[PDB]
């Protein structure tokens, strides 16, 4: 079933123009949509109701919307109201025309330290806002770390977010990220899916010796087996890793493909 060329809602009664395709997450396609009156551009998640015929799955998305809606912070994807018609649910979000930190990783492999310092900081500051507002992400991956044309990291995809394992799962996800950024490969990545889940359980990872001691030190703590021995969000910013070495405040767009100078 076709997705309407113009999108409208009963509430605000604003007309959006479905523009360029941006991607597809699971059963949700996403288009760059544009306000026909204001010309302000937004990323519109379009989920077809044929996926939400079951009231079970229809709850999970109504929770994702519930939470994301309440949020307001320069490191979480902006929320600008959802709406539905007879066929599709439409979630209107902040536009990030530089894709996700995953794309950056895939293209760059191991980034330089300052870049990880910059990304982690900004990422963590988002993670704090969440934890401060009693929100857990539970599903933090480089794909959830979107980038705008200013190279600001903005957290998205709250499809497994929950309001109040607890907070320590997020500190785990950020460990993997800081690993992947600095090391260039995910710490528990393997082709076999069962193998990954075993590696995680038995806590099987080895940080290469090429990585900075102070970096690895923190990476060990963030991935530590005892969730209660993992650092807190507030304890991250203050860590030697962020304070010892050079930390840039802005990043060039060049970082998407090559290292900065
Ligand atoms: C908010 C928001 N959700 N999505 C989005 C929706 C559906 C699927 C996907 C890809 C798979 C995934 N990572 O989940 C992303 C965006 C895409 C972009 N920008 C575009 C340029 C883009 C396209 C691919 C990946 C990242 C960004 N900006 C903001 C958003």
């Amino acid at each position: 079933k076709e997705i309407p060329d113009v999108l409208v809602d009963p509430r605000t009664m604003k007309r959006y123009m479905r523009g360029r395709f941006l991607g597809k997450g699971g059963f949700a396609k996403c288009y760059e949509i544009t306000d026909m009156d204001t010309k302000e551009v937004f990323a519109g998640k379009v989920v077809p109701k044929s996926m939400l015929l079951k009231p079970h799955q229809k709850e999970k998305m109504s929770t994702e919307i519930a939470i994301h809606k309440s949020l307001d912070n320069p490191h979480v994807v902006g929320f600008h109201g959802f709406f539905e018609d007879d066929d599709f649910v439409y979630v209107v979000l902040e536009i990030c025309r530089r894709r996700s930190l995953l794309e950056l990783h895939k293209r760059r492999k191991a980034v330089t330290e300052p870049e990880a310092r910059y990304f982690m900081r900004q990422t963590i500051q988002g993670v704090q806002y969440l934890h401060n507002n009693r929100v857990i992400h539970r599903d933090l991956k480089l794909g959830n770390l979107f980038l705008n044309d200013d190279m600001d990291v903005k957290i998205g995809d709250f499809g497994l977010a929950t309001k109040i394992h607890s907070f320590e799962v997020d500190i785990w996800s950020l460990g993997c990220i800081l690993y992947t950024l600095l090391v260039g490969k995910p710490p528990f990545e393997t082709s076999c899916l069962k193998e990954t889940y075993i590696r995680i359980k038995k806590n099987e990872y080895s940080v290469p010796r090429h990585i900075n001691p102070v970096a690895s030190a923190l990476i060990r703590r963030m991935l530590h087996a005892d969730p209660t021995l993992r650092p807190s969000v507030a304890e991250l910013l203050t860590d030697e890793f962020f304070t010892s070495g050079y930390a840039p405040m802005r990043l060039p767009t060049s970082c998407l493909t090559v290292p900065p100078r």
